């Protein structure tokens, strides 16, 4: 039993949900939630500029620490981070951003990164403003997260479509 509430059951282990994803943060605090990221943790709009937003900033000062260490992200990689006054931690995942030439494939190794965690609150990836097909993104979800996911999604009309084309 877990404390996300109001959420469609679309297989064993995928859960949605018409709501932001900082909102519901706020409210479960869950052990786990996914920024959909580029990989210079640049976190300017989307998910990623409302996130760093409700952290006060201090997403993006954590984040400039990690890449001066590290160096950027693999497109399809992740790395965890504090969750600040959202989460416990914050799984920065990038998806590919089709408007930059990069491989739809790189969507699966994208989600992959789910499966080390038990259970998770996450946007879908490479929707919005990377400009992949959200409906697409949700057959990959279902088809490579294992673990337990709870999809927020911003978009009362997107939900929608996806829940009466979910197959
Ligand atoms: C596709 C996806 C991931 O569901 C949506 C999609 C909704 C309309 C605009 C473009 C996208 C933004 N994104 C979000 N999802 C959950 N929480 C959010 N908080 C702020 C943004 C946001």
């Amino acid at each position: 039993v877990n404390s996300f509430s109001g959420y469609l059951k679309l297989t064993d282990n995928v859960y949605i949900k018409n709501a932001d994803i900082v909102e519901e943060a706020k409210k479960v605090k869950p052990t786990v939630v996914v920024n959909a990221a580029n990989v210079y943790l640049k976190h300017g709009g989307g998910v990623a500029g409302a996130l760093n937003k409700a952290t006060n900033n201090a997403m993006q000062v954590e984040s400039d620490d990690y890449i001066a260490t590290n160096g950027p992200l693999k497109v399809g990689g992740s790395c965890v981070l504090s969750g600040h006054n959202l989460a416990k931690h914050c799984l920065h995942v990038v998806g590919p951003n089709v408007n930059k030439g990069e491989d739809i494939q790189l969507l699966k190794s994208a989600y992959e990164n789910f499966n080390q965690h038990e259970v998770l609150l996450a946007p879908l990836l490479s929707a919005g403003i990377f400009g992949a097909d959200p409906i697409h993104s949700l057959r990959v979800c279902v088809d490579t997260v294992r673990t337990n996911v709870y999809l927020a999604v911003f978009d009362k009309n997107l939900y929608d479509k996806l829940v009466s084309s979910f197959l």
